RNA sequence: AAUUUCUACUAAGUGUAGAUCGCAUCCAG
DNA sequence: GATGCGTAAAGGACG
DNA sequence: CGTCCTTTATT
């Protein structure tokens, strides 16, 4: 009984192994003499070029078929599509009509005589040359005759366009699912808004755009949709909506622009047409320091157009008073928060302005509408913002001083960068080496980008009642120029952030278009590549084109050393392969197939479905079985032991056996003398398949992929991992010069970087060079493999994880959370919520032999954040921080893998599509999404390297506890052993009571504060405890529906940390407040006394003191010692939860800090979810809904504690 | 600071620890 | 964010 | 013929 070990051999997946390929002997000389590499580097260039020419015919071919087409179901489909109350029967009716529509488009493509020719040899040899009209391009297409086979991959990418399936690549899909659905939506919008388009306005568009061939109304009739399948037709339809610019250039207004004016001018909100997506085939980074510089000078010197639009916007905003503040608008969004701070000094007073009119009891159903309606608003006028502005304060004037300040900052930064615009300037050093120059460009780009990004707010996305077009004329003219800095900024950064070395490479064919296509022995002459082994070393051997058979003649040498030559036989896709060989002209003549058999095949009765007859399919199997016996190329290669025919449920049952039997890998001896002579003579090319684990000096644990590779040829491996075909060989030219490599000279001691390492310095007897692998040309060999090619343990993973979780008595849960003080923090929890392990993942502990050395990745990040501060916020420091986090999570994955194996444990993770990230966490959402993906990816085939490969958990019996990754949005609910959970109320919660603070202690008014105090059931001093007790029922406050216990007694117990910062003792601070105002707090119930007080400074200190008492999380930024969590509520035994009572202990039963509390409580929501499983029937476990609500959570957190 | 490749390394001396699905194509803001 | 290949053996063109 | 390139068959 182990949950983990029921998840092996569940599904097949493909992986690629990568290696360095080191030439052996005369191989590199022979390759150099034959000029093979130069051929392939050129071929790659021409191959990329021919693909674009090939596109042109494909594109032209699409227009011919799409123009001719006429869709049959159109009117019937659109109607059914529009019904808003469809029976489930009618929804399937729509799907059939939708499938038929796509099938009409696909069959129109594939029904041509021409369609088959496009992806055959013929397109390059004959069709394309006649199509082209340029002598040079025809020569290029001509260079690839006899090399058509190498285009297959491209051909497949184009075959996807003509599919009838509902797939992103398809033409039919773009027409029917996306463009039709949009067209229908535009028909709906058109009839509502039809009238507002002026009689004159339409007749324009018909002459100016339509050219008088069609009426604008036609484009919104359903039967007219055929015109818009082509890119030409789409351009016209989108032109009507967007507006057109003639050959003369006269601006022609679009229907969507008309609607804008109308809704604007009348302060209404009618809808606007969606434009149609492009057709599927209709129509790069800076490469050098000289190019990067050239753009910086050209676009940002003092007489560039961007600098011209800055001077115009300075003149425009200098005249800000001259314009109408009622017709100047600020877009609603982040820019409202910023501009609110800019002039008042306060983010949320402009919030209060609109709140002042809109603002007293708050049901959250009213609160959402209260909150939702303000979000609905598109923008605010300067007049509305001045309606906010208290008297004596001018919103326009101090906006002017802020904008003008930003342009003066640009001009000062220009003077500091001025020598970077001299025509005389030349670059002394490379930019990445040249921190000074990169800092100069960054400073100028930033000051302009910030000015651009700030000024962008003055839009109002209008859609806006009468706008000051005198202001928005000059403004729009200049801003459209200024917006060019966005593209410039991104490109220059992406260049500075790049690595110094280049991974550019080109594929090697050795003059074979199907080079190294597969490893099968029979095909080894055709492919001219194979695999040799000598002891521990492996080699890729390549026969030269003039001597393809040279390896086949070699025989074993008894006396001398021998290579091990691979003997690889595969029967790939028997369902594909078995018929073609047995129904081929060559074999059909040999073997008389009864008319029943060719019937069954032509009829399709063997295939599962309504046409299926078990006997018919059985008969076909026996046909295949006898023919395999008659076909000795297969029967002799594979020891076929088929199950008795009667047992087969379907044809796939027979095929599955064939597929699993049809694989065999062994080795044959081959004279090492004879083979080596072949290499010397130039007839054979030999590379060692190499990574650092194959080094003579290598010792200790190898790479996981080193194990997969060696296991391919291990006889303890039995199809668990298959060696796949389609391997590719590349050449990556060096991108660094050996002289320009950083060297640590031999016999001089090198300073070690890790603080925790005891050894501070290392001295070697040899030189070591940074990035040495890129100072030389390097072959790399990519090898695909197939794991669990024939899976036996077929079940839906999630349903199985749910069944085991239900019946498992003590389920273990691994809760992972992101902390402010901790990169990641782990809590392991048993089936009843008891903490089993809790610790931070700030330090990764690496194990080699018995030695342990830790790496504090949190200290690493801190040192790199400090390095970011120094040298401003340099472009690279951000990258270095990004990659360090990306390499950190690759360490964390292994730690999670151990815990999962150790505790047979289910993982609990945050749902990142619902929760909101505080940004106090170090690991931002973008890095965590990466992590949760890697997690999923590892758990498709979870393996412990140090385990023996044949054991479950080992490299041949990997755990499959997770389904293949789909999308970040799919990282929700559950993926096998991984559960995704909202982070809500997981940190600011008392773990010993489930208590949470649902009160709003923000001070608004004296009257608001009185109603707050009166809503408590009692407020009294407790002499026998020296505490103030606040009995409350949450029913008497608003937005308290989620809480379950409702009745709580708060206490002013212990200290809090007010935020600089000060420590506040709650009990004495209440006494201090009450004594300041003469309140007798010892006189039983005090509630009357506090409300009697008439001073506003009293209620503000009181609400502030309530805020602190209900502030359960207390921290000092920069003081990692102080992150304590303290509860104002007693538990069953009258104890207050204080996290510091447990951070002292080594094994604590409750969370040790706020960060541990989060991981603890993320894990507990899975426990609730397991509780939901144990409630349901085994059959309906699929139906159980995992997502926990804030109401369900608070009930579980407050009842399960006991 | 060496790497199939990435990060952290130097890990006891040409390397350590973990991770690593390649290749082509299309569509998106 | 999705597509598709990870192939041996039939089949044919060219000397 | 051979040899090299092409085309093919799909639960
Ligand atoms: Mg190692």
């Amino acid at each position: 009984m182990s949950k983990l070990e029921k998840f092996t051999n569940c599904y097949s997946l493909s992986k690629t192994l990568r290696f360095k390929a080191i030439p052996v002997g005369k191989t590199q000389e022979n390759i150099d003499n034959k000029r093979l590499l130069v051929e392939d580097e050129k071929r790659a260039e021409d191959y990329k070029g021919v693909k674009k020419l090939l596109d042109r015919y494909y594109l032209s071919f699409i227009n011919d078929v799409l123009h001719s087409i006429k869709l049959k179901n159109l009117n019937n489909y659109i109607s059914l599509f529009r019904k808003k109350t469809r029976t489930e029967k009618e929804n399937k009716e729509l799907e059939n009509l939708e499938i038929n529509l796509r099938k009409e488009i696909a069959k129109a493509f594939k029904g041509n005589e021409g369609y088959k020719s496009l992806f055959k040899k013929d397109i390059i040899e004959t069709i394309l040359p006649e199509f082209l009209d340029d002598k040079d391009e025809i020569a290029l297409v001509n260079s690839f005759n006899g090399f058509t086979t190498a285009f297959t991959g491209f051909f497949d990418n184009r075959e996807n366009m003509f599919s009838e399936e509902a797939k992103s690549t398809s033409i039919a899909f773009r027409c029917i699912n996306e463009n039709l659905t949009r067209y229908i939506s535009n028909m709906d919008i058109f009839e509502k808004v039809d009238a507002i388009f002026d009689k004159h306005e339409v007749q324009e568009i018909k002459e100016k755009i339509l050219n008088s061939d069609y009426d604008v109304e036609d484009f919104f009739e359903g039967e007219f949709f055929n015109f818009v399948l082509t890119q030409e037709g789409i351009d016209v339809y989108n032109a009507i909506i967007g507006g057109f610019v003639t050959e003369s250039g006269e601006k022609i207004k679009g229907l969507n622009e008309y609607i804008n004016l109308y809704n604007q001018k009348t302060k209404q909100k009618l809808p606007k047409f969606k434009p149609l997506y492009k057709q599927v085939l209709s129509d790069e980074g800076y490469t050098s320091d000289e190019e990067v510089l050239e753009v910086f000078r050209n676009t940002l010197n003092k007489n560039s157009e961007i600098f011209s639009s800055i001077k115009k916007l300075e003149k425009l905003f200098k005249n800000f008073d001259e314009y109408s503040s009622a017709g100047i608008f600020v877009k609603n969004g982040p820019a409202i928060s910023t501009i609110s701070k800019d002039i008042f000094g306060e983010w949320n007073v402009i919030r209060d302005k609109w709140n002042a009119e809109y603002d007293a009891v708050v049901t959250e159903k009213y609160e959402d509408d209260r909150r939702k309606s303000f979000k609905k608003i598109g923008s605010f006028s300067l007049e509305q913002l001045q309606e906010y502005a208290d008297a004596d304060l001018s919103v326009v004037e101090k906006l002017k001083e802020i904008i003008i300040q930003k342009v003066d900052e640009i001009y000062k930064v220009y003077g500091s960068s001025e020598k970077l615009f001299d025509a005389d300037f030349v670059l002394e050093k490379s930019l990445k080496k040249n921190d000074a120059v990169v800092a100069i460009m960054k400073d100028l780009l930033d000051s302009v980008k910030s000015f651009e990004n700030y000024i962008k707010a003055f839009f109002g996305e209008g859609k806006e009642t009468n706008r000051d077009e005198s202001f928005y004329g000059d403004f729009v003219l200049a801003y459209d120029i200024l917006l060019k800095v966005d593209h410039i900024y991104d490109a220059i950064r992406n260049y500075v952030t790049q690595k110094p070395y280049s991974k550019d490479k080109f594929k090697l064919y050795f003059q074979n278009p199907q080079f190294m296509g597969g490893w099968d022995k029979d095909k080894e002459t055709d492919y001219r590549a194979t695999i040799l082994r000598y002891g521990s070393k492996y080699y890729l051997a390549i026969m030269d084109k003039k001597y393809a058979k040279c390896l086949q003649k070699i025989d074993k040498d008894d006396v001398n050393g021998n290579y091990e030559k691979i003997n690889y036989k595969l029967l790939p896709g028997p369902n594909k392969m078995l018929p073609k060989v047995f129904f081929s002209k060559k074999w059909m003549a040999y073997y008389n197939p009864s008319e029943d058999i060719q019937k069954i095949y032509k009829n399709g009765t063997f295939k599962k479905g309504d046409m299926f007859n078990l006997n018919d399919c059985h008969k076909l199997i026996d046909f295949f079985k006898d023919s395999i016996s008659r076909y000795p190329k297969w029967s002799n290669a594979y020891d076929f032991n088929f199950s008795e025919t009667e047992k087969y449920k379907d044809i796939a049952g027979f095929y599955r056996e064939v597929e699993e039997q049809g694989y065999k890998v062994s080795f044959e001896s081959a004279s090492k003398k004879e083979v080596d002579k072949l290499v010397e003579e130039g007839k054979l090319y030999m590379f060692q398949i190499y990574n650092k684990d194959f080094s003579d000096k290598s010792h200790g644990t190898p790479n996981l992929h080193t194990m997969y590779f060696k296991l391919l040829f291990d006889e303890n491996n039995h199809g668990q991992i298959r060696l796949s075909g389609g391997a590719e060989l590349f050449m990556r030219r060096a991108s660094l010069k050996k002289e320009e490599l950083v060297v640590h000279p031999a016999n001089s001691p090198i300073a070690n970087k890790n603080p925790d390492n005891p050894k501070k310095t290392t001295t070697l007897s040899y030189d070591v060079y940074k990035d040495k692998r890129f100072s030389e040309d390097q072959y790399e060999l990519h090898i695909p493999i197939a794991i669990n090619k024939c899976p036996k343990n077929i079940f839906k993973i999630n349903t199985e994880v749910r069944v085991l979780l239900k019946h498992d008595d003590n389920p273990y849960v691994i809760g992972i959370d992101r902390g402010e003080r901790n990169l990641l923090y782990i809590v392991v929890v048993d089936g009843k919520g008891n903490i089993v392990e809790q610790y931070s993942l700030n330090e990764i502990i690496n194990n080699f032999n018995g030695i342990r050395i830790k790496t504090d990745y949190h200290s690493l990040l801190d040192k790199k954040e400090k390095e970011r501060f120094e040298a401003r916020q340099n472009w690279t420091s951000i990258e270095n921080i990004k990659e360090l986090k990306a390499g950190y999570i690759s360490q964390v994955v292994h730690k999670i893998c151990e815990l999962v194996e150790k505790y047979d444990a289910v993982i609990a993770l945050e749902d990142l599509n619902s929760g909101f990230k505080n940004s106090r966490v170090k690991v931002e959402k973008q890095v965590y999404q990466k992590f949760e993906k890697m997690l999923i990816d590892k758990l498709n085939y979870m393996v412990d390297k140090k385990s023996n490969p044949c054991a479950t958990g080992g490299a041949l019996k990997g755990y499959q506890i997770t389904n293949k990754f789909e999308s970040f949005k799919s990282m929700s609910t559950q993926n096998g052993f991984i559960f995704y959970i909202p982070a809500w109320l997981t940190s600011k919660i008392d773990p010993s009571t489930g208590f949470v603070n649902l009160l709003k202690t923000k001070y608004t008014s004296i009257a608001d504060s009185k109603k707050f105090i009166s809503s408590f059931d009692r407020i009294m001093y407790v002499p026998e405890e020296d505490l103030f007790e606040f009995a409350l029922d949450y029913k008497n406050f608003s937005r308290t529906d989620a809480d379950y216990i409702k009745k709580w007694k708060l206490y002013s117990y212990g200290n809090r940390i007010r935020i600089d910062w000060e420590e506040v003792c709650l009990t004495s601070a209440y006494k201090e407040l009450f004594n300041k105002y003469g309140i007798n707090y010892q006189q039983g119930d005090i509630r009357a006394l506090l409300c009697e007080q008439s001073d506003k400074a009293f209620y503000s200190s009181f609400m502030a003191l309530m805020s602190l008492m209900l502030q359960m999380r207390n921290s000092i930024t920069g003081r990692t010692d102080v992150d304590f969590l303290i509860s104002p509520v007693k538990n069953s035994d009258g104890i207050f939860y204080d996290s510091r009572n447990y951070e002292a202990q080594e094994n604590a039963i409750l969370p040790k800090n706020a960060d541990a509390n989060g991981a603890y409580n993320i894990a507990r929501k899975v426990l609730w979810a397991i509780g939901q499983f144990k409630k349901a029937e085994d059959e309906k476990l699929d139906k159980v809904k995992i997502a926990i609500s804030n109401k369900e959570w608070l009930e579980y957190a407050q009842t399960s504690v006991k």
